[PDB]
């Protein structure tokens, strides 16, 4: 589980998201595995607005965060979970670490800010969905 808390957005992975989050929907992608509903409170988490390919993940399954090298967001073929079935996910960044289901949530983030989550994996795989093409983020 986990979230990114940007102004008054929250960014879940769409298939851990809540009744609440879908009763406030502000925009959704299958494909992508993300949903942002609205939230009443500010968060202080910041976007990175870069092109990094070196950062930090957090592992719930671990109790830490790893440093990892990751690929460019690309449409990487998955296989298909609880939720998904074997698909082609799109905007997705793979890495080699530590990953079980439960750890959908975890933020990957550099220098610059968060850069996306934790959503697919396996095997030393983690793959993260990516946030930072997303600039409607940081503003209305
Ligand atoms: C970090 S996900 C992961 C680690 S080991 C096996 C898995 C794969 C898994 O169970 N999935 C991927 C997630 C989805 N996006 O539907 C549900
Ligand atoms: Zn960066």
């Amino acid at each position: 589980s986990g979230a990114i808390y940007v102004g008054n957005y929250r960014v879940v992975n769409r298939h851990l998201a809540t009744h609440n989050d879908w009763a406030n929907l502000v925009w959704e992608d299958s494909s992508r595995d993300l949903l942002v509903s609205s939230t009443t409170a500010q968060g202080c988490d910041t976007i990175a607005r870069c092109d990094c390919q070196t950062g930090v993940y957090y592992c719930s399954s671990r109790r830490k965060h790893y440093p990892v090298s990751f690929s460019k967001p690309s449409l990487i073929f998955v296989e298909a979970s609880e939720y998904y079935p074997a698909r082609y996910q799109s905007h997705l960044m793979l890495a080699v670490g530590h990953s079980e289901p439960g750890d959908c949530g975890g933020i990957l983030r550099c220098q610059h800010g968060v850069v996306g989550i934790v959503s697919t994996g396996g095997n030393g795989l983690v793959g993260f969905a990516d946030v930072r093409d997303l600039l409607w983020l940081d503003e209305e």
